[PDB]
């Protein structure tokens, strides 16, 4: 087994960087945020608890096509609030089957009810392939 | 495991692909996209692939340029230069692809054909839907 721990090593610095948001914000500048840093998501924080999480899949579905404008409209109008975590002691399988079963593609990591990083569909991705070999033609 | 196992294994064995316009409005994209529960749209130019749309490109290219989804036409924020697989390839291959240019939707194309589209959790899927698993 393949451990989140070793996923955020990987990261870049090494993992410990979480891009954030608070559930007063504007939905507009959630937006802007996930475009300054290219990223999917945002962990919605309120002084140091986690209130829930938005991402670009709840930008798409809940602003526009509600009759909402972004502009108007607060983080917490279109955050998911049950957020589902992992430990660092988990291993990438346990982790891509509960993003499969619940269609969620982040996993805030807590360690010992310390958020210590943030793992993504695409991280588990990598390191399922990261030291296999392929060619240009292949 | 192949791209066209991982085709047969879903639902219509990946007979459907979720399609636009180019002219159409990005709006009506997004509302496709609500109503089939999906992230991307190939986009097409009367029977000929022209690009692809995402959630993604919605997030960017939109709102953030001061322009609005209704008055926005897909072409405007799609991605034209298209990668896409066969059936042949392995699932290893695509994801390789999607880690290495950022991209979670791949098109399936056989002989110049479209016949479905794979996305990064249709991989996934394939990588633990053997795996034996319990709630605690
Ligand atoms: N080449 C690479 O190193 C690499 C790494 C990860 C993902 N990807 C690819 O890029 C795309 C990335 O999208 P994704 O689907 O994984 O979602 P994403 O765009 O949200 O994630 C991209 C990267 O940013 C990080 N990230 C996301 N939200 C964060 C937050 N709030 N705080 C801190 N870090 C955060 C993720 O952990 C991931 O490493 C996919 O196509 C994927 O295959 C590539
Ligand atoms: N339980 C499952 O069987 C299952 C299958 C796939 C994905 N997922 C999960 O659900 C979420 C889905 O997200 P995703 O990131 O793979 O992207 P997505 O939301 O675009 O994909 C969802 C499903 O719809 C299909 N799809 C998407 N666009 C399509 C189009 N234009 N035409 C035809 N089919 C299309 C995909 O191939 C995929 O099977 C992720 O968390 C993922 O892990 C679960
Ligand atoms: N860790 C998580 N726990 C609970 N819900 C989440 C989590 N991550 C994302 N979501 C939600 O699931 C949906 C898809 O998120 P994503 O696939 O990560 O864009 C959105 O409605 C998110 O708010
Ligand atoms: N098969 C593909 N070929 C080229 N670009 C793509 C493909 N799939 C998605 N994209 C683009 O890559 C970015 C991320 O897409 P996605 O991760 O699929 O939401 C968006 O700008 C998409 O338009």
């Amino acid at each position: 087994s393949t451990t989140v721990a070793q996923i955020l090593k990987a990261k870049p610095d090494s993992g410990r960087t979480i891009y954030t948001v608070t559930k007063n914000d504007f939905v507009y500048d959630a937006i802007k945020l996930m475009a300054e840093k290219g990223i999917g998501a945002l962990l919605v924080v309120d002084g140091d608890d986690i209130a829930g999480i938005v991402t670009e899949r709840d930008y798409a579905r809940k602003v526009v096509l509600q009759e909402r404008s972004s502009k108007a409209t607060r983080v917490e109008e279109i955050m998911t609030a049950k957020v589902r975590y992992v430990e660092p002691s988990q291993s990438t399988d346990e982790c891509m089957a509960l993003m499969t079963e619940h269609r969620m593609r982040h996993l805030p990591v807590l360690d010992g009810g310390k958020l210590i990083g943030l793992i993504s569909i695409g991280d588990l991705v990598k390191s399922v392939i990261a030291d296999q070999q392929f060619t240009i033609s292949q």
